[PDB]
């Protein structure tokens, strides 16, 4: 199967890849055609699911939830993820998109998820994003309510800077379990800002996301080279595609990130999760790496 | 009257909104004039003055002293705040703007401050600007000694980024009462560069100063964005002005800074500490904050 | 003599002004004639050595070590600093510039220092630079094993950021003696993003390295304000020459660091020492500073 991680000290075991639902919609799928790719997700060894608040306009927790519903049975055999702390302009009361991390807020997107996605628990909750408004104390009293009643049982964030993270887990008797973000050859910042080195140094394992179905080449000849780059070294691996060298590619990270998946096809998550056998070697990584960047060391 | 808040764990209670007498020479007023313009924001709640070494050419003070002479009763109604560090052009020794960390003259322009305020001590001392050349031992060794003889009570620093407060604070026995800088709309750097998660990380609450008076508006139409902005938000908080709608938007930060107001009339320092009743909205923070950028997240 | 200084906490005690053999091959010098040269700096104070893997396409370590065979008895007044993490395209195994930070690496390039050098030990071993792969847990048990046998004595980093440092350092039982890096007028920016500050902080000393005889002056006209800024100075110090007040410039940080020489000739080492007379003064500092730069602040 997929390799089992726990992602934190005191926190939760899950699959070192997650299925990620951010497009549940765009698969236009049905529900008894979900509890069927769930169940050969959960199969191939992909037991962690990730979910948010705003992810497809506040309807995706719904819709997995009516799934969940034809077979109850499947939660157990599942670790679900979900997120609050955004707010869109999907939703009239919403003008602009501001954040929103005050403690009834944080309450309620809670409750929301655990009712939309048909459970009466969550596995882990994060904050969506930094608010520049955001107090530590505030979000701690809020997790502290969901967690005091089961619903909730372990915290986390997502796109925090190591200065952020650190603000919020000074306030909480609890161990952030991860801070979801976004890595990959096209987006590398976060490998040299302290963001994951604190990671490391914590043994606190992200979450990461990379935006891959979203067809980021072939059109933005600015990543050609690393378009042409992946190519190559896909074929020196002699790798099923070149989304599988990008998913090896994260993998290698020494902070060991659980990479999420979004896809809707349980071909292409096998795929996915093949990466793991990959053997990608430090000069393959860095020939990646540059070829997105442009230049060495 | 104007909220009171203890700026630091083992530090002095201040009046939330402080005095700054950065323009003081600029309203050409004359001492009799300023006893009565002190006790006028005395009475109004605002009991916390901002004073420093180079503002007003070294003017200031002695200006500010003199007053203090008139009523020397006056001390025990307020709390003093001065800073030392930086060297101007506005002395002969200073061919160019270099900044002075180093004991003797901290010392130095401390016990120059006492005399020219005509009181026998400060509430706090700030270091005005972080040196490169700043070392916290010594500087340090500062502070024990004006603080050995009730000289000075409290010590601060102003425009230091994490890295240098986190330095100067690892040579002190006493914990450093706050971090004077610059907020505003115009200016937001500090809202994520880390330096207010760790005031708010340390329960150290920020001076904030926001360079109003100064016209940043109407000749510089980089921020009329902002002008049009503020200004519309300013009547759906039915506001006395867009001042007013400033000097709220950085109280809503989470770090409670305490703002720092620049103006010679009582009656605009009024509208300032009125701020403390406009119930702006997370909606209407992000608005203003955007219009300054010019993005969203 | 040159001053003495424990570079670190549990450190060693190294010389102010360290050898740099950066270019040991450039001199075109013989063994005899390297045997003598050190010789003279070793009586002129400077007795701490530095090495590296990747200098001189892997030939100067080799080198040094042949004319340490002549004089066997040179190495008890010498202190060896070598490093390793480096791969460069000088070797076939390389075709791109990629780090390797892993264990038996770094166990490999330590005991090849030994053998090229011709001692049973080195008194610190660096990681060469920050790896966006490297695992703190894999090099600390490098450390581990290569100290158990007395090879190693003290463990440091080179170029590395507050944050590679601290992740690195939390998983090391000894403190990390220093972090080499590039200071000077025409390279600041560890002047202000937190590293010096850090090693204030912890008392870590930093051996500074300063592109020096490359003759990145006269040939690069945008530094040329600052030439003509280090030339008045000189006169102002009555110095040697500019080189020397670049020297006394770095010797003035706060943080105390070693520069490290990179010249073959022991007059210029002389005068490099001598670095440690000049009376800079703030405003000096400043000035030479600000030139390089272009403003002030």
């Amino acid at each position: 199967l997929v390799q089992r991680i726990t992602i934190a000290p005191q926190g939760p075991e899950f699959s070192r890849f997650v299925m990620g639902y951010w497009r549940l919609m765009d698969w236009n799928m049905s529900a008894r055609q979900l509890v069927s790719f769930i169940e050969e997700h959960l199969d191939l060894g992909v037991t962690t699911v990730d979910h948010a608040d705003i992810y497809g306009g506040y309807q995706c927790e719904a819709a997995f939830g009516e799934a969940l519903k034809l077979a109850p049975h499947l939660r157990e055999r599942m670790e679900i993820v979900s997120k609050c702390g955004i707010a869109t302009t999907a939703r009239e009361e919403n003008v602009i998109g501001h954040y929103i991390t005050d403690r009834d807020h944080i309450i309620k997107s809670a409750e929301q998820s655990l009712i939309n996605l048909a459970t009466d628990h969550l596995d882990l909750l994060l904050i969506h994003r930094p608010d520049p408004l955001m107090d530590a104390d505030e979000v701690a009293d809020a997790f502290k309510h969901l967690h005091q009643s089961g619903k909730v049982r372990h915290f986390g964030v997502s796109n925090f800077t190591p200065a952020q993270f650190a603000l919020l887990q000074s306030r909480l008797p609890f161990t952030l379990a991860t801070n979801q973000v976004e890595i990959s050859p096209v987006h590398q910042p976060l490998l040299l800002d302290g963001t994951l080195d604190q990671l490391q140094q914590l043994r606190v394992r992200p979450m990461a996301w990379s935006c891959l179905g979203g067809g980021r080449l072939f059109n933005d000849d600015y990543f050609q080279p690393l378009r042409d780059e992946l190519a190559v070294v896909a074929e020196e691996l002699n790798a099923g595609s070149i989304e599988q060298v990008v998913n090896a590619w994260v993998l290698r990270l020494p902070s060991q990130p659980l990479p999420i998946i979004g896809s809707g096809k349980i071909e292409r998550v096998r795929a996915a999760v093949e990466a793991e056998t990959l053997k990608m070697t430090r000069q393959q990584w860095f020939r990646i790496r540059k070829a997105a960047l442009g230049y060495d060391v």
